[PDB]
DNA sequence: GGAGAGTATAGGTCGAGGGTGTACCACGTCTAAGTCGCAACTGTTCC
């Protein structure tokens, strides 16, 4: 879910310390994220 | 009969370098190592 906090810095700006952290969030979730769809299509593909 | 629950299945590929032994005694039973003799067996040495 969004956090109703944007971050309004831009990484040419360098993010504040609150700001990183919250990112860090998404950035890890969609890097295991990464990993299991990667799995997933791999299941479905020797299925097909 | 018919519904929940309990059990079954599945969950990416290829590579590189690493990785383990608390605890009864007092004994007889067997074995794990032998040194050691004749046959049995390899070898020369001829005529």
């Amino acid at each position: 879910e969004f956090i109703p906090r944007p971050v309004k810095s831009s990484f040419r700006e360098g993010l504040t310390v609150l700001e990183y952290f919250i990112n860090t969030h998404g950035a890890r979730k969609g890097l295991a994220d990464t990993a299991l769809r990667t799995a997933d299509s791999g299941y479905l593909t020797r299925r097909l």
